[PDB]
């Protein structure tokens, strides 16, 4: 089977367990990903990266395409969902999805209100993959295979400034991350 | 957000943990639920009820629709997986699902080889709910909400004799169970 993604402990990523997604480049490279919100719009929440490298952000849970496989594997479609530690401020889901195109910035954002499950055309924008990033950790990729007939975007996920925050978006060069177990 | 399901100790049912599912009616109401098999079918395994009220049967684990919620709640879709004490003879799953209609009996049986997670049309038959049956008991119900566009069966789960054994099937009124922590 496909090679497993590993956390910083070298342990295989397990679907359903909570992990921080932390920049593999610390210092000026910032910290972990978090359930963010635009200054002018509080819902749906967006995916942002904390600017301080010790702020790991909000943990995520992975949901495997292959339900019988407990391991999150490279180059394999999955759903990702934030697990907020605070009470919800929105009723939208915390599941990552690619947004509709943003004409005001030229970006295809990673935002929330995605859908867990039902791989196919209805849920195309909610399926992500992890690939190796050079020799420095791991990289998110949006290139779903869940709908063989669908035309889809295929691109790495990078970071991009917006609203005085660091958001995630489709980009030529993917930003590298490591995975740390979260209690 | 809904009301939690409680075990016999008054404690909220924890997703992920092993619980016996024991009939709230003892004596001729029998005991707990268990993996079974038929004469005409070794695999997949079926859902049966042990007939002795001292037999708690096979422990189960509840998988919430929402993995972020550590609590099994009422009127909320979940998956149920038997955690066998003995080793698996069948390699099919121990996850409950509603079978295809059985023309020989008129029954929609609760069997196994269901699927954990992947909420939506592909797993519709694997989602179950718990409803109140009085004040000390809980009834199983099949009426999934995971696929808004799907037409679905919607019915309580009761018991029905088949093959000399007690099976579970869709029925107009549901059988009441209590939940007992298996570690205890």
């Amino acid at each position: 089977k496909n090679e497993p993604v590993l956390d910083i402990d070298g342990e295989e990523l397990r679907a359903g367990e909570q992990y921080y997604v932390v920049s593999a480049i610390w210092g000026p490279g910032g910290g972990g990903l978090a359930l963010g919100r635009l200054t002018d719009q509080k819902c749906p929440e967006i995916v942002v990266q904390r600017r301080s490298d010790s702020d790991y952000g909000t943990p995520v849970i992975f949901h495997n395409l292959d339900t019988k496989d407990d391991i999150v594997r490279l180059s394999t479609d999955f759903n990702v969902e934030f697990v907020p530690i605070r009470d919800r401020l929105c009723l939208t889901s915390t599941v990552w999805k690619i947004d509709d195109y943003d004409t005001s910035t030229g970006q295809w954002w990673v935002t929330t209100n995605g859908v867990i499950g039902n791989p196919g055309p209805q849920t195309l924008q909610s399926w992500f993959k992890i690939e190796k990033s050079g020799n420095l950790g791991y990289k998110f990729n949006f290139c779903p295979s869940v709908c063989e007939s669908c035309v889809t975007l295929c691109s790495d996920i990078g970071r991009y400034g917006d609203d005085g925050q660091i958001r995630l978006a489709l980009a030529e060069r993917g930003w590298p991350f490591v995975f740390k177990k979260a209690s």
